[PDB]
């Protein structure tokens, strides 16, 4: 099994400004590439869909991963956004409008209370109930994102356990024969100059929490992550 203290990911960050964090759950060891950036609080983008979904389910703003919100008919920038969505499909396709509707239903008071309860970054929602995670007031460091995802993995958060199971299932990106990859991307869609992929991977007898944060798109962040996990024989088939 991989010894994360001996990782090297230099080849995947050439000509990039990024950080990579990998935590071995069973061996309780953490590798960090670019610790300075790992400590820098940044806007979470669609990585906020993870805590947003937990809170929205917990307060019954939405019923389950299948809660349908009908598309209003307005053509938006991405084709995948221009159809009816559910909590789960809107996570998979980063459908901002769905999560904005849910955030408005959660409301400022409950959102503030929950972000304080889970100590999510600077907890700053002053940018607006349906805007604060989108290159706005809320900021969280890559290491803080790793801690949050690790708490979700271990279910050391103050949510009902079935809600945490549901949201983790909504994060499934690839279900192979020998591994399951969970994750959420985020991108700053103005310049595509801030990108995230946060999540975890399970194999037989091993699991790992990861965060990639980079001066590129969320897709680039995800591809860097999967390249690293493949290199170390965690993503196989």
């Amino acid at each position: 099994s991989v010894n994360v203290s001996k990782l090297n990911v230099d080849e995947f960050f050439k000509d990039r400004d990024g950080t990579f964090i990998l935590h071995d759950v069973q061996k309780d060891k953490t590798f960090i590439y670019n610790e300075s950036r790992a400590k820098e609080r940044q806007t979470p983008q669609s990585t906020f869909k993870v805590p947003n979904a937990l809170i929205g389910l917990q307060v019954k703003a939405v019923r389950d991963e299948y809660d349908v919100k009908r598309w209003d008919g307005t053509e938006r920038e991405f084709e995948s956004w221009n159809r009816d969505h559910t909590l789960g499909s809107a996570m998979r396709d980063s459908v901002i409008w769905y999560y904005q509707a849910m955030a408005r239903d959660i409301g400022e008071d409950r959102m503030k209370d929950w972000l304080h309860r889970i100590s999510y970054g600077n907890e700053d929602i002053s940018g607006g109930i349906d805007q604060f995670w989108l290159q706005s007031s809320l900021k969280i460091s890559p290491l803080e994102e790793k801690d949050f995802i690790e708490h979700l993995y271990k279910e050391d958060l103050p949510f009902d356990k079935p809600i945490m199971k549901t949201v983790k299932r909504m994060m499934i990106q690839e279900e192979g024969d020998h591994y399951t990859l969970y994750g959420k991307t985020g991108t700053r869609l103005t310049d595509y100059g801030l990108g995230w992929f946060v999540g975890f991977i399970t194999t037989d007898n091993h699991s790992y929490i990861f965060v990639t944060n980079v001066d590129a798109s969320g897709t680039a962040a995800k591809n860097i992550t999967t390249d690293i996990l493949k290199k170390y024989h965690l993503i196989t088939n």
